[PDB]
């Protein structure tokens, strides 16, 4: 008898945006669904009863809303509960969900918050079904046994395959016989420290064979822009460039060529049809760190030296107080847990204790002769 | 006739201090070598005749310094040249001297330097012979047929297998009846904004079981010392620590069990016979794009899409403004070139423009029925 129920979790302004187009496309075979949830105000106007607002996710409060949405989501049994996005959020409320009995799906891959294996697992045991913008997104999915549906991305539907180059232009006054350049230092602080001065002065060098070429700088926020114009001040003073709060996707589709930051603002620059150059930079130290983890699932030198978890290694989500504490006081109790780890510790040093500075002599010396 | 002619390069204080332990043990065997390069304090009190200063690489300036050993090694025809670490400085050194005819050897595997593939197969055109401290490096040469000689850590040489953890105490003032913890938050700022507060705070919580517990902290300079005050007076202002001004090894050697942000650190706490836990965080989003990079070779979704180099990825050391602008300059023509990634970028579009809102609705319906 109970008409078509469905709870939503949205944690920020695109959950909102994927939750409203959800809800839309679902009245079209369900007028009569009921929607309820965590809403922003897009969900909240297609109808979604707002128990929390999507602000309120965008923590001590965030932890209570959790348990209140266990309960009550508990009591309400919707008949699927969709957690849009906000994985660090959601993945947890949908494994609690799902003990209960209810069905779950999460949208939107976390790619970024699935950053090891035992993620992924637990994606499979939190869902019945992920729902992946990318094709090669469900293809690893598949590889882990992991229901997962490839949707197409919601980008793709809202951007034309021929878009209007000279339109864009009209809009920003970009000259249409000219050459433009796309400059997008990209969204994050270190990305634009990094990047910026390298990219104004790839422009300054471009300038030489297009004197006439003109240079949009898409910014995304007040912070970043007063970064960029800092250091501009610094390094390129007197190359002139149109400065954009946002328009980011204008500016791509105007363009002849972007150079961006960002491999992932590539994929709409591709959707504007705008050929684009990915320049991007880390710190060494950090990308060495995390791909000698990838490589080995250790980064301390006595694991790798003895070819398993000999010390403990708590890292990311895992690196937290309650459980540094627990691996800690084993150790701090001096007994026999602390003995046998020294007495590894003493094979391991003689392992690699044979006289390096003679070692190395006689290196030089079987080289000269 | 000539003695023995050896070229060395060092660039910091702790390649000094190899290049003098390797002097010391070359003269034992050839007593009339003779030394001459880049050096450092300790090597020319062994006798290396210093063409210029390690402190000056320790640019414009290192550029010259490379062209003129390049041309002067080259007139000398050294017996053997051995770049001592600091490899964004000797690797290239070491082709040019190779494409002379001289032999090279390079001192330390250069692990956060070879970032890539690449990377490796330059290493062995660099040199005749790379001198590895540890094995497990080695072995990895071994995979790419790179001549690799494990010496052994100098660090192992320097530490005894049986450290005095009474008389380290003694040094700092540690009561010998205390359980105490060391707190190595990190060499680095962003070690020591990441952890220290998380750090202090499992500090805190071993205190309730230990209320007696010591605990040391040795903070490398004092940059990072005022960082890591500043943390604690927000974080555990009332918390007694031993704040120390360096002795890390001291600290090990006294403690009953470390708490280490570095997982490189953890050579030294083992060598110290201290046991230890790693605790260790880096941004998430750093995180996924360096292990999707490691995984895939790329880290714009354009090629992922493609399954191929179809947009231009300049990273690391080839993100540098004459290659982006050599990269954007065929793309700006606005010719054929731009036409053709215009149309893969097309059928690419719509690979992925499925209406998602609607899959997404009918993936919906079809779990709830």
């Amino acid at each position: 008898q109970r008409p078509l129920t469905i709870a939503l979790v949205a944690g920020e302004t695109s959950g909102d945006i994927l939750g409203a187009g959800l809800i839309r496309a679902l009245k079209e075979h369900v007028p009569n669904a009921r929607f309820v949830g965590v809403a922003g105000p897009r969900m909240q106007a297609e109808g979604c009863e707002a128990w929390y607002e999507m602000e309120e996710l965008a923590s001590r409060r965030s932890s209570h809303i959790r348990a209140d949405l266990t309960k009550r989501f508990g009591e309400l049994k919707p008949d699927v509960f969709v957690g849009i996005d906000a994985p660090d959020f959601n993945i947890t409320l949908e494994g609690n969900l799902k003990k209960q009995g209810i069905k779950t799906i999460h949208y939107v891959s976390p790619s970024v918050w699935a950053w090891r294996q035992k993620r992924v697992f637990k994606i499979g045991r939190a869902t019945d079904l992920v729902l992946a913008f990318l094709p090669f997104e469900k293809a690893f999915y598949d590889k882990y046994n992991v229901p997962c549906r490839f949707i197409g991305h919601t980008m793709a539907d809202a951007m034309p395959l021929d878009p209007d180059k000279n339109a864009a232009r009209d809009v920003l006054g970009i000259p249409h016989d000219a050459h433009c350049l796309a400059l997008l230092p990209g969204s994050r602080g270190a990305e634009v420290e990094m990047l910026s001065a390298d990219f104004l002065k790839t422009a300054q060098l471009l300038r030489q064979t297009y004197p006439d070429l003109e240079i949009v700088v898409p910014l995304v926020n007040a912070k970043r822009r007063e970064q960029f114009e800092r250091i501009k001040a610094e390094v390129a003073p007197d190359l002139s460039v149109h400065l954009l709060d946002g328009m980011g996707r204008e500016a791509m589709v105007a363009s002849d060529a972007a150079l961006l930051a960002s491999g992932t603002a590539a994929l709409e620059c591709m959707l504007s049809k705008c050929p684009m150059v990915v320049g991007y930079r880390m710190k060494p130290f950090t990308f060495w760190l995390a791909k000698r983890l990838v490589k080995t699932d250790y980064v301390s030198l006595p694991n790798l030296l003895a070819g398993r978890e000999l010390v403990k290694e708590l890292l990311q989500e895992e690196c937290e107080p309650q459980k540094l504490a627990a691996a800690l006081l084993p150790l701090l109790a001096n007994g026999k847990t602390s003995h046998a780890m020294h007495d590894t510790f003493r094979e391991l040093h003689q392992q690699i204790r044979c006289n390096a500075d003679e070692q190395a002599a006689q290196a030089v010396l079987e080289l000269a002769q």
